[PDB]
């Protein structure tokens, strides 16, 4: 067979797999991925027919309930999804390369016909607001909206859930919580504000940073109340204290969060479209909202009206062309993002007539593994490792700020380093086993032997580790002053994993005000138009300091999902 129906039309009827009338149940594909599970078992019962020693089609880290119709097409030859940040040996019936083709906004201009009939027709749904994004802000605004009284849709672009934020890894930073004060803490919200203000040059909006330090241990005290767990702290460069909250043991923060916050939309029964993209804000005769034009892949264009709409739609790292332009020196490097993370949010709000503000600002995690292209988390350092060279040295302040660890790994030998640990730094964050089982943390029992496996001159590198023992023992870093020197690396075997640095997150984005609500350059708000996490520019300024995104999204989507209800 050429395709997946035609294979199974050998032996079955169309109504195997279709509705008694022919028609697709929805953008979603909700009753057709409901036959596939019927006939194949749930994705967990498939997984036990597809095992690897390290890696599994069908068990992977994404949160929520992920469908068939997301890597199997029946018509027409697919896409396994994987395929987008990781290389495995598959061998899935009927695929085909990987390649992301998504036109423009812009582009869609193209589509005069269909959209001007879709228009002229009557909404297809008539509710109080519509969420544009299923990441972590996304679902804060509208588990928050729906809570409050209001009749919500959340429409997301991707067949899976989740954006960016499924992937986080080091923490959420929040002040003072129950959960630091039982690992014996002391910090306050005044502290928060301060190390954010001068992590970012003093750029930032102090209103909006206002709101981030103050509503934070509420953040944190909503989630838990939801079921998530952030009992675990932990440190990370240009905090004053530990402060990165994260579940027992040093698991990642963000699949985690995410999927606490899928579990709470269904059971609030919230209406959820995949494979849905928000094109077009609409405006009544006085300029404020009234509805929005969405693409559903497979049901086509057609309109929703509603008081207002939440922009959640993240940021633009994954889109080099556009990353390039406003900082020439990224052209050309890797992501660590997901593949819609292109900046086709940003073109829905100015079309809208919302203002951007602090684009120029785009930061470059300085550690992705060489061998895998994907990010090591900030927590591996903060938790006790350090940074060696060819040569066996080292070389810089490990947990240092701005962009000064990007700009020295690409100033050594070979334009990439490797990041040191033991097996006391390795049990103490189990993200750390993660790493491992991708295959990108060699050991050996000695840094000689570890050094001759991977080009590390062997015998520098055994003096370069007692040398930061002797420093973690006497309490002081003489050499390149790194303020927190938790462990000494001296318990079990070795692992070094090599990296390099890879563009991230995109600090500037439209402007907001303390309610979320867009403005545009004359500082008027669009009545009905609000903004919530990395689409917002703002709270950052011109640089970032690792935690403060994810304490952003879940503050500043529950905010908006409360203040759209109230306009509403
Ligand atoms: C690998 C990785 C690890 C990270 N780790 C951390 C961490 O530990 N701590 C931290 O503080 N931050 C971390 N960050 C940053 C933080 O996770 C992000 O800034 C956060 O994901 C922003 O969340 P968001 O809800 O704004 O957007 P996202 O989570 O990216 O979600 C946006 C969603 O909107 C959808 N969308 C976009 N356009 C449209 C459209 N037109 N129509 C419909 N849907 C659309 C996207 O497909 C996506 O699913 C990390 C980032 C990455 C990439
Ligand atoms: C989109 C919906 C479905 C998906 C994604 C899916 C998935 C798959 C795949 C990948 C194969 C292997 C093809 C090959 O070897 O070339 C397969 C085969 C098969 N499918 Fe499906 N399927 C779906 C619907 C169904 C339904 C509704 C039924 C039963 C009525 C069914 C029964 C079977 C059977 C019997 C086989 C052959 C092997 C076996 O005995 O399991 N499938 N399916
Ligand atoms: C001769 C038998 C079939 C007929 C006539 C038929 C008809 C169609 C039509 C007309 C569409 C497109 C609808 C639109 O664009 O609005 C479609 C899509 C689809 N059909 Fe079928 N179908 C048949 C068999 C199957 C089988 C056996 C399966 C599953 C194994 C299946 C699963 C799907 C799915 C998942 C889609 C969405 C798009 C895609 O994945 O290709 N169909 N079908
Ligand atoms: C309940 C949901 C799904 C069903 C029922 C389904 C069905 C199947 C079946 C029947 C096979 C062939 C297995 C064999 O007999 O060797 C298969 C293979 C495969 N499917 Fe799925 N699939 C589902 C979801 C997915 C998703 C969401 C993805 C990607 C994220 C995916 C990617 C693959 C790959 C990559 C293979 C080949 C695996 C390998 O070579 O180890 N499938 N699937
Ligand atoms: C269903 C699709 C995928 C599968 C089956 C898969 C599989 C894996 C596996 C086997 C690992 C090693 C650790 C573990 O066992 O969990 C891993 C790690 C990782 N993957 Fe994926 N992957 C998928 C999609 C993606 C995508 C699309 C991205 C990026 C947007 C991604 C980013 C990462 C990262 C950053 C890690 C490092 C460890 C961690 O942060 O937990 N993965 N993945
Ligand atoms: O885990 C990380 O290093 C990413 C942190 C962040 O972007 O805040
Ligand atoms: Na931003």
């Amino acid at each position: 067979a050429d395709n997946l129906a035609e294979f199974h039309v050998q032996n079955q009827e169309c109504d195997s797999c279709h509705t008694p009338d022919g028609e697709l149940s929805n953008d979603s594909l909700t009753y057709e991925n409901t036959q596939c599970v019927s006939c194949h078992g749930t994705l967990a019962e498939v997984a036990e027919t597809t095992k690897h020693e390290h890696y599994n089609a069908h068990a992977s880290h994404f949160p929520g309930e992920v469908a068939c119709t997301s890597c199997h097409s029946a018509h027409e030859k697919s896409m396994v999804y994987c395929d987008s940040c990781h290389s495995f040996d598959f061998n899935m019936p009927y695929a085909k390369k990987w390649l992301r083709d998504e036109p423009t906004i812009a582009e869609l201009a193209k589509d005069k016909s269909e959209r001007q009939a879709a228009l002229a027709s009557a909404p297809h749904d008539t509710v109080d607001v519509v969420v544009v994004g299923s990441g972590g802000a996304g679902f804060s605004a509208a588990i928050s909206a729906t809570d409050s009284g209001a009749k919500v849709i959340l429409i997301e672009k991707e067949p899976v859930i989740g954006g960016n934020a499924k992937l986080a890894a080091g923490g959420m930073n929040a002040a003072w919580t129950d959960q630091q004060k039982a690992k014996k803490i002391t910090d306050s919200p005044e502290l928060m504000f301060e190390d954010t203000m001068k992590g970012g040059q003093n750029i930032n909006d102090p209103a909006l940073v206002k709101v981030l330090s103050s509503h934070s241990k509420d953040s944190v005290d909503w989630m838990t109340a939801m079921g998530a767990d952030l009992t675990d702290v932990g440190m990370m460069g240009g905090a004053s204290v530990n402060r990165a909250h994260r579940p027992t043991g040093g698991a990642g923060v963000g699949a985690h969060v995410v999927q606490v916050l899928y579990d709470n939309a269904v059971k609030r029964n919230i209406d959820l479209r995949m494979n849905t993209r928000g094109i077009e804000v609409l405006k009544d005769d006085k300029g404020t909202v009234k509805g929005i034009l969405v693409k559903g892949m497979y049901k086509g264009y057609y309109w929703v009206k509603a008081d207002a709409v939440i922009l959640a739609t993240g940021g633009f790292a994954k889109n080099n062309e556009r990353v390039a332009k406003l900082d020439p020196s990224l052209k050309g490097f890797i992501s660590t993002n997901q593949p819609g993370a292109v900046g086709d949010g940003l073109d829905v709000a100015e079309n809208a007539g919302g203002a951007l503000k602090d684009m120029q600002y785009i930061f470059a995690h300085p550690t992705l593994s060489v061998k895998g292209g994907v990010m090591v988390t900030e927590a591996v350092r903060g938790n006790g490792a350090i940074l060696v060279n060819r040569e066996g040295k080292r070389f810089v302040n490990e947990i240092t700020t701005r962009d000064k660890a990007s700009a020295a790994i690409l100033a050594q030998t070979g334009k990439s380093a490797y990041l040191i640990f033991d097996d006391s730094v390795r049990k103490s964050l189990s993200k750390i086993d993660k790493y491992i089982g991708l295959g990108v943390a060699p050991t050996a029992d000695s840094l000689v032997k570890l050094g001759k496996m991977e080009g590390i001159d062997g015998k520098a590198l055994t003096e370069t580790v007692a040398r930061y023992n002797s420093l973690v023992s006497s309490g002081k870093d003489t050499d390149f002053e790194r303020p927190n020197l938790p462990r000494a690396l001296n318990e079990g075997n070795y692992y070094a994993i090599e990296v390099t640095p890879g563009v991230h997150h995109t600090m500037g984005g439209v402007m907001i005000d303390t309610k979320a609500e867009v403005m545009n350059a004359k500082k008027q708000v669009i009545p009905g138009l609000y903004g919530a996490g990395e689409v917002t520019g703002g709270v950052h300024g011109a640089n970032r300091l690792g935690g403060n995104a994810i304490s952003d999204i879940i503050t500043f989507g529950r905010l908006a999902g409360e203040e759209a209800a109230k306009y509403s």
